[PDB]
């Protein structure tokens, strides 16, 4: 699709087995959904923005169907206030941003 | 132009005359901008990111140049990380995401 910028840009996204509302974020570099089991190993990470820094469990070789596009990459879990599709895994969907 | 997300959307800026870099940002209600002089009163408002929430000064009907377009709204000012353009003054110079 085309998605403008009036409202913010949600999209369904499936992970672990669950669909879940996310947020097409440009400012993100990583992924990071709120707290959810995935499977394999994961090791700890803090990430920052404004507010300061959160401890995250960081999944790699993760699979995530985002608008119906499947793709793979690192997600990281931990206490967002919301759930957000960054670069890492939108760059893999042919996301881009036109003006 | 079209930008992929290989690389944080950065793009020039112009505010108070002052060429500054800031991050084309989906994920952002708000544009908000590192501590600087900005004519005329301001209103206070929180804003809640990753790590919690910070106050900021609401600064209204600022022009600003964003990658060669001129846009003219509202802009915050406080201790975020990054300069970050949001939605409102993404739509106002014609963006969309695409994929
Ligand atoms: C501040 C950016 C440089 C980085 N952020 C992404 C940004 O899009 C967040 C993403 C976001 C969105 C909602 C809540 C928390 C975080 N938006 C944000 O803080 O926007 C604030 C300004 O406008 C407001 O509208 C949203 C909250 C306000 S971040 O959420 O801190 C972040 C940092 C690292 C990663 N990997 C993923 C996300
Ligand atoms: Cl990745
Ligand atoms: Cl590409
Ligand atoms: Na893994």
């Amino acid at each position: 699709p085309q998605i403008t910028l009036w409202k913010r840009p949600l999209v369904t996204i499936k992970i672990g087995g669950q669909l879940k509302e996310a947020l097409l974020d440009t400012g993100a570099d990583d992924t990071v959904i709120e707290e959810m089991s995935l499977p394999g190993r994961w090791k700890p990470k803090m990430i920052g923005g404004i507010g300061g820094f959160i401890k995250v469990r960081q999944y790699d070789q993760i699979i995530i169907e985002i608008a119906g596009h499947k793709a793979i990459g690192t997600v990281l879990v931990g206490p967002t206030p919301v759930n957000i599709i960054g670069r890492n895994l939108m760059t893999q969907i042919g996301a881009t941003l036109n003006f």
